[PDB]
């Protein structure tokens, strides 16, 4: 397309909301290629990310770890506003894995305390992809530090499965993983510092270690549970979006299954189906689509336990509806 | 189907046997849905893991690590009777991956010792699968601690590859693997614990490293070598179901492939064909399906061969017939 | 085919190039199956992996880490003339994953100082895979000691994609990945030592962590970049060939994507697309194949951000030719 005819494009404002939940978007593309228009400003903050009380200082994307799923179809271009805040103290940009040139869009969106830049790419590629900050030099720093998110590219068509069957989604929903290294002191004590700079030396010593402190989904331990549980009902499509920016994750939905799964996160590559547990590798997202069939708690969790239950990675599904005996009953309850 | 359908099912028991092992079975379904009842007494005893004479306070189904391969075909029911003996000291349950509803069942059957409970499932979904136990709050400790198996749940007419063409293994064979996390003393000795509940804090530790001591096969360093190797003959086709409950694996049949592998565990998904390694993520079962061509001596490894040459992670096979020249020769046997 | 059969068959002498290039060949067969010939010395010396001088005893086949890429097309034989020379210390031997038979060869092939031998195989399956040292009780202590490389088996009718439409690439790269396991003093400083046996204690230890030191492409951090970086120009189809002898790593071209990619490594399973960042399993060989849209300096990672930018696991790819503005463009370059 020439510089003239994308500019005749129509062009679309989203105002973004704070995951796991996603803007209003169509499955269907709605008319030819637009320019959609997206605005995001980074805010350093303290956050806590666990009962404790621990401190992260987080590097975020809107406010929020992990940053917004911003959703477009395939062919659209996506014009991305970052700001940086003069209230900031470290240089910012963004490196979409959906892009195609300059580090995903690195290279151009490089912005120090008190600017911003506009960013234009053409999605051509479907399917979901990690977006993280990357300054060179500082790459996984900032991106443990909870500078990350994820966009879908759907196809102007909307999903289907392997041999070509329409697969529509009642509900989706973005789940973010973020590995965590935060120093300790002599008592295994989680520290606390003052500005981010602070905590650099003392957590690139934990990163080297390759082994996080907390593993958690939308940046803490229990974010996604109690009366911030997702929901669903017996009957209902959802689509789980998954990502994680720096390191491998096995997503399982206890007590059911990830019907269609596009483990690589890529719609043009069949999805895997009846899967118990899929593999996201670090960098990537994934997405799987599930039609609720039991009510009940379902615990959604990285299956490596050990990371879902003593580290922080594992979210909860409230599920409305009727039970079915045929699918599984108790024939003898706990009994002497 | 009706009430009265699923009432007027056959049932049928059947007696398990220990892995690497499996119990009679058919391939192709033999009538039509049934309701196979298996029962699987939990035992925690002490059991010795390397040549070292180190201790685990095993959780063990059945009595094993890991618990026995149960096999059934889709659409079965598979109706376990899970019994908790008044010697144990924990409560313990049961998720099978393989399950809809209730936490996989885990919400269903928690029993203490001194009870039994009887669990029901119609297997609507083909392949292999982890089950584990899962206790709310001591997940991890228990599936760490060996309890956890797989089920096998064959399509109605059997397996087939990519292409519609029958695959008819001539043998069976499933492992288990375990990442142990067994504390040490500040002297580097491995400590002994007199109930399973002492070890509890020092097992979390360990647990907390993403670091396992040991990492077997049937429950020990060296169970599945020597004298108790696996064996097939030159043209002999062998399915080997492999399953970790927590942590990643990488199976490699050294000296041979897996010829048609279902690396996700899933038989709706098509089967990677010719691997050297695959990949199954912790919490899911894979299988492979291989056709001897050279007898000898094969090593069978998870293939970071830290983990199968340092921490335990290999088995053997030993294979019976003729040498084929035309796939490998020594033209010139070592000589200075 | 007969052993005479074999005889009969022309053979092709082929003289190897150290990585990341590649020997000449043809990815289309030219003629029928052939007896391809190589050589390879192996070399035990001290290679430097780190700015900060640090020495690792490499064991390297043709005197490099990676060994080399060996290409020859299914069903041709491949026969390799391996040396280990008097001026070496240890035994050494190699398992080609490609093969059939005696441990992948390494059962035929045991040759101490002084001593070579001829190992013909038959090349029955397409695709690329890792071969490597493998010495009875001391398997991963050669190959975290760079003694592994890959060959690549093309089908007879070159590369394809998933609907046989043909991919014929312009430039192949061999990126081989290595995990060390360096030790150090109490000081935090890495050890020398003045022969390969001299370490071995030290190392087992640090290999026993699971965590290595270092983790790096072509033998040592920053070994792909300046004067060793890859080149390409826009509109250039380039097949990224990327192995990983003992642990798992997850490829992604900064800027770019794996528009195919053999994932698993084998050319029968079909490539997966458009992906943004790809997993290959410890103790296997993957591939991808990219079309350059966009010109620059690309990176390319081990998407643990960690282990690719505190480890090592960067490398770069240095594009030619004209910016597309439609595909990426800054709207407002970074401002106040
Ligand atoms: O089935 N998840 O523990
Ligand atoms: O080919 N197994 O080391
Ligand atoms: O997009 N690689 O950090
Ligand atoms: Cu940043
Ligand atoms: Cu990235
Ligand atoms: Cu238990
Ligand atoms: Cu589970
Ligand atoms: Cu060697
Ligand atoms: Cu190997």
């Amino acid at each position: 397309a020439t510089a003239a005819e994308i500019a005749a494009l129509p062009r679309q404002k989203v105002e973004l909301v704070d995951p796991p939940f996603v803007h209003a978007h169509s499955q269907v593309a709605e008319g030819g290629p637009k320019v959609v228009e997206f605005t995001m400003v980074i805010e350093e903050k303290k956050i806590v990310i666990d009962d404790a009380g621990t401190e992260v200082h987080a590097m975020a994307f809107n406010g929020t770890v992990p940053g917004p799923l911003m959703v477009v179809h395939q062919d659209d271009y996506l014009e991305l506003t970052l700001i940086n805040p003069e209230t900031n103290t470290l240089m910012h940009n963004i490196d979409f894995h959906a892009a195609t040139g300059a580090l995903g869009g690195g290279g151009l969106t490089e912005i120090n305390p008190g600017e911003k830049t506009i960013l234009r790419f053409k999605a051509t590629k479907p399917g979901v992809f990690v977006y993280h900050c990357a300054p060179p030099g500082m790459v996984p720093w900032h991106v443990v530090s909870g500078m990350n998110g994820a966009i879908m590219v759907l196809p102007r068509e909307g999903l289907h499965d392997g041999k070509g069957k329409a697969l529509t989604y009642d509900k989706i929903y973005y789940v973010g993983e973020q590995d965590f290294y935060v120093p300790r002191d002599e008592n295994g004590k989680y520290k606390k510092y003052e500005a981010p700079g602070d905590a650099y030396e003392d957590t690139v010593k934990v990163m080297r270690t390759l082994t996080p402190t907390h593993v958690v989904f939308n940046g803490a331990v229990g974010a996604l549970t109690g009366d911030k549980a997702m929901t669903a009902a017996v009957g209902e499509k959802v689509l789980i979006v998954h990502s994680q920016a720096n390191r491998d994750t096995r997503p399982h939905l206890v007590g059911g299954h990830g019907d269609y799964v596009w483990a690589t996160g890529k719609f043009n590559t069949p999805p895997d189906v009846d899967q118990e547990t899929w593999f996201i590798p670090g960098g990537a997202a994934g997405a799987a689509f599930y039609t609720f069939q039991q009510p009940g708690i379902y615990a959604y969790v990285n299956h490596n336990l050990i990371e879902a239950f003593e580290l922080g990675a594992a979210a909860h599904f409230k599920v409305t509806g009727e039970w079915n005996d045929d699918l599984m009953t108790s024939v003898l309850a706990p009994s002497g």
